[PDB]
């Protein structure tokens, strides 16, 4: 009976190996991606940060610093003079007046006309590494009534001919409550547009709903934003080796009073915002919206200085949803199948063996 | 033997529960989406409806009604005068003459030159809520030979300087035989372009082949179009509480002779076309083509009044096909697996039990 | 016992059919597509071929041939004159001087400024069916630092006013080492742009990683390129029935000395490049990158003759990966399940039967 026992042990070994592999596969939680094209009646506007060009590319700030006798690429030296402070050095980069309106034109009606909703999340002041910027929270989702839906950022500043006036701005569309993106990466990930002519963008939406797993955990939008903001600030402070902050930093430490400290912080933040995408520690989000930006063309030319439009005309959002493809039912079915192939013992056999 | 019987009944219960869940899963027909990027040698042109701006935004119609002493936003009062009829009130919005050509430039040949096919589904007259419009059926699929493939809608109307001439039109790309889209939603879902300069669009194709299931049934394109058109017409008639029709309606009832009836129908159709997307009853289609519209730029400037181009330069259509992921073979395999785990009885055991 | 034996044979038949179908399904290797949106820190630039317009659409070449007394559409007759050769007839179509630079602007730094890398794969000379063209190999992947990443092809040729100067060129973005695409299909699949104004494109990336299967085998990029190039050349030679080559052909046979041979080769290559997509024999690649081309707008206007830009501002590449969904473990589990349903015999029963 030696051969029969050898066959029995071989069958037990193969069955044990197969059940172990099945259980490991279930534990790994394999996932599959379902791609849908969902048409919504209300689009979630991305948060918009409109900055001036970076300090070096900015024309007004560069002209001011040259007028003060200090060449660009080293503007931070302005902090040395008692009449200039970092807050003032960064308020000099302001490009939008107090008359900044963010209208929301949601389609049109064949009987009444076009809907205009000027009371749409009026822009507020933010401090970016590019200077002083305008942030536009997405207070409510825009009702999509047609390809005429858009958001119009318009500033009618008294653009007199006495002084040189801006030739470009940097507009960045990002997640709703990502303070780090608005205050650090607008200068890098913001599309440059001229204000001389009324511009118009177009936004398509690719939503990605990842899956929360043991090896790829999730964090809500707030958790991810807080994680990345804290990581960026702590990394900047570690790199700069200084107790400081700059207008683009949370009120944690006091502003620098000397150019050296500010320049060290600036270099540190440059390196961080450059290399933080891969070296960040906190986990990804599983509600990740991508705003594909195309370039519309405007037939209507307005006389407002900084007329700007962003059109949301495509309501078919591409939703990529990740779902678990292996369940407990499937694992039990596969285990029972392998048993019926190799061992051929149900739980009744186990009960009989245990009793005896 | 009480404990053994308790174990037997517990095993039977768990096996019954698992088989019931497996059968329910199979009955629900779970589906999976396969995303392909298919390159075709012949592109299916979308149907194009070119309208004037909506009656209020239209400049020629507004100027005419003001010349007649009636301000816009209430133009329907024109029906009161015996010399004006609704058909005439809507023929006043015509913007394209009888000389409207729809050429089809399908790539080019390095030896012969560019292929021009002027005999491509010449535009015909349609009546939209925007007025009198030009509809261009897709008679045949355009042969894709390169990024130079496009369809050119050109009208050389005698645009004399005596009278104000149009500054914009509304072009809507939609499914092939969707009369409701052409005659109701062009004013809402149609991109506005100026005729002063030769325009050019660009169309990318996202085909979605859904699956016909018990809980998500299908209907052919004709069935869906007929359903939605009948629903829109019936809902407009229910809302307006009047026996009427307007040029943008099928020849079912006669045209109104009084402004009140026409205005009631107009309000009803506005509300319908606004809210019919979600409250429609008939089932969706599972051959659903999406036309992503980008904005090309034309280096060549022509002297024709309403020169217009639509380029189909990307032949990689994104096909999202939905297929059933659970089959009868799989269900039987899973049921047998759970039996081999818990019960360990094949059909032979069933035969033996039945005989005894 | 006849009924019992009939039931046994029926169960054996159904089980055999089910196991055969399961094994056939496993052998067919069903596949599933996973769609990811991967954000990279370095983008792989597509290879760029910038040609003049096709010989007929080209203005400089057409003007030259008309000046020589030979009308276009038959320019090959120039070979008849001893003072003209095919190499000279195709060097007459040159549009770019020796001062062609391909700079690579990879984002910008808030402290240092914009990164410019003029030493990025300087363009070299290629011979296309469109004439003499400029090919730009992708030496290295561009580091993506922001939406300001782009590649600038700039030629400052001495564009004097004495002679007519080019009004358009044809720029084609294709796989890295696809010589056939560069030398044959640029005139067909190349976007036409004017040089009078500084142009700017925008490239989005859709990578497709197909699966190598018995019924749909794979070939590396080099293998596919070599296959298709050899197929195109051999098919052209078979069709033209002549021992020749043209500047757009590999140095295999000598150049024609008579117009008839060159014209026959030209017609043959036209037909080939037209119809080779479907009638090609060698297998597809499973690393297939698609370059979706949108149209950017440039706010800055330069004075260089042929200033041209291609922006890579979207780093979220859409990766469609094809993976096998049925494995050996799954097949064994399903086979065991069907056995436990119908037969109820493990391998131990097989051993017992074999011994007895």
């Amino acid at each position: 009976r030696a051969l029969w026992f050898a066959g029995v042990v071989f069958c037990f070994g193969i069955s044990a190996h197969q059940i172990a592999m099945h259980v490991l596969d279930y534990l790994s939680e394999p996932v599959a991606v379902r791609i849908d094209f969902v048409a919504q009646n209300e689009l979630r506007i991305p948060e918009i940060t409109v900055c001036p060009r970076i300090f070096q590319q900015n024309t007004i700030f560069t002209d001011m610093v040259e007028k003060q006798g200090i060449d660009k690429m080293k503007f931070l030296d302005l902090i040395d003079r008692p009449e200039y402070d970092i807050m003032a050095v960064w308020n000099l980069s302001r490009i939008f007046s107090d008359n900044v309106s963010c209208s929301a034109h949601e389609g049109s009606s064949i009987i009444s006309g076009s809907y205009v909703d000027p009371n749409m999340s009026q822009p507020h002041l933010v401090y970016t590494t590019s200077g002083q910027c305008i942030n536009i929270p997405a207070s409510r989702p825009l009702i999509y009534r047609g390809v005429n839906t858009f958001v119009r950022i318009t500033d009618s500043q008294p653009r007199n001919l006495n002084q040189v006036r801006p030739e470009a701005i940097q507009i960045y569309f990002h997640e709703h409550h990502h303070a780090h993106l608005s205050r650090y990466l607008t200068g890098l990930r913001g599309y440059i547009v001229p204000i001389a002519n009324p511009f118009a963008f177009s936004i398509r939406f690719t939503q990605i709903n990842y899956a929360n797993k043991t090896d790829s955990p999730c964090v809500d939008s707030e958790e991810y934003a807080a994680c990345v903001e804290d990581f960026i600030e702590q990394r900047i402070y570690e790199k700069a080796q200084v107790q400081c902050r700059l207008p683009y930093m949370r009120p944690k430490l006091p502003l620098c009073s000397t150019p050296t400290d500010a320049r060290k912080i600036f270099v540190a933040t440059d390196d961080v915002i450059q290399n933080f995408e891969k070296e960040s520690s906190c986990k990804r989000k599983c509600e990740e919206t991508l705003y594909i930006v195309e370039f519309m063309h405007l037939f209507e030319r307005s006389n407002i200085s900084i007329d700007m439009s962003v059109y949301f005309a495509y309501n078919y959002i591409q939703v990529a949803t990740e779902y678990l493809t292996y369940t407990l039912r499937g694992l039990l079915s596969d285990i029972g199948g392998v048993l019926g192939l190799f061992l051929g013992i149900c739980i009744l056999s186990v009960i009989e063996v245990f009793e005896v």
